[PDB]
């Protein structure tokens, strides 16, 4: 069995090697990456997901949230506050403001100390989930923009047609912005590159383990656990890495720069936080080997978790008996 410990792999693809998306997903998978629920991959040097990003600032950020938290340094939840809209370069010139700036620090390592210490005592605002892309058309490997569907590969292997539609999504991060512990939707993939700006630190465990992280949130969140069967569906959990090690789940971390592609894998655990200003472009998608995990993936029914259109095909195909108690919870 290749890669036993669920150690997180890095790869670094050739030019040639970039240019079949699936065949390099069948690769690394090959090699063992999805066994750590989370792999880098670093592109051929020859590679540019656009010219520049001199010409960003106009985006907007239709709705910034202000990411409270609740609880303890190292066991915390947050909620999302609304704020007023805001461009990219009213972001920016915020996110590098002395109120958010990252801090003096040494290296990535003491950042991470400084992080765990100290987010609970600040509210970051975060422009997430913008629907969008930064890939020129021009480019024509790992566009995210120009995947294969979901919709097609269910498809494909299942030989039954849907409705719904998979679109690309920007983030713009500041220091302390916070991604709590999720799989993703339906327990799909998901990828993610770091178009510019500062790091993102993510931890992850392995899809065989996730049992153990889910048995430890309904410790550790006792009333949200009572609330739904599923509550990490509502991505407000966080949990440090001292406290994950406390308790013994096995878990990764690893730092993605500027020009970072990260792949998680279906029912891996991601968490983690940006350094400072940065912008991600991240998008869901599927292989063969996801079919077997949608079948079985867990569903917020409680309301909640509230989630895109595309999602209701995938729930009415592969999981028909649990079809009318999910859209209950969806309406
Ligand atoms: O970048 C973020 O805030 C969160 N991203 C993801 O959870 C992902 O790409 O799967
Ligand atoms: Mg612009
Ligand atoms: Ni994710
Ligand atoms: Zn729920």
């Amino acid at each position: 069995a290749q890669n036993p410990n669920c150690n997180i792999m890095i790869f670094h693809p050739t030019k040639e090697e970039f240019n079949d998306f699936d065949k390099y997903i069948a690769y690394m998978e090959s090699q063992g990456a999805h066994r750590a629920g989370l792999a880098k991959i670093i592109p051929p040097k020859e590679w540019k997901a656009r010219e520049t990003y001199d010409n960003i600032s106009e985006i907007l950020i239709a709705t910034p949230l202000q990411q409270v938290a609740s609880g303890r340094a190292g066991v915390f939840t947050q909620y999302h506050k609304k704020k007023k809209a805001m461009t990219v370069g009213e972001y920016r010139h915020l996110a590098n403001s002395k109120k958010y700036q990252t801090p003096p620090h040494q290296n990535f390592e003491d950042l991470e100390r400084k992080y765990w210490k100290n987010r609970i005592y600040n509210s970051p605002i975060y422009g997430a989930d913008i629907s969008g892309s930064l890939f020129d058309e021009n480019t024509k490997q790992w566009n995210l923009g120009h995947l294969g569907t979901i919709q097609d590969l269910l498809e494909k292997e299942c030989g039954v047609v849907i409705e719904g539609v998979n679109t690309p999504y920007l983030y713009f991060g500041m220091w302390k912005t916070t991604f709590a512990w999720h799989t993703e939707d339906m327990d799909l993939y998901s990828i993610n590159y770091l178009h510019l700006g500062e790091p993102k630190t993510w931890y992850v465990v392995p899809p065989e383990h996730g049992q153990r992280l889910e048995r430890l949130a309904r410790e550790l969140f006792p009333g949200s656990s009572r609330g739904c069967g599923a509550f990490l569906r509502h991505k407000v959990a966080l949990i440090s890495p001292t406290v994950l090690k406390e308790n013994g789940i096995p878990f990764n971390r690893i730092t993605q720069e500027a020009g970072e592609f990260m792949v998680t894998f279906p029912y891996g655990y991601h968490a983690g936080f940006n350094h400072g200003f940065n912008c991600a472009e991240a998008i869901n998608f599927a292989t063969p080997r996801w079919i077997d995990y949608g079948k079985m993936a867990s569903q917020c029914s409680c309301g909640e978790a509230r989630v895109t259109f595309s999602m209701d095909a995938f729930v009415r195909i592969l999981q028909p008996e649990r079809y009318d108690l999910w859209k209950r919870g969806q309406d």
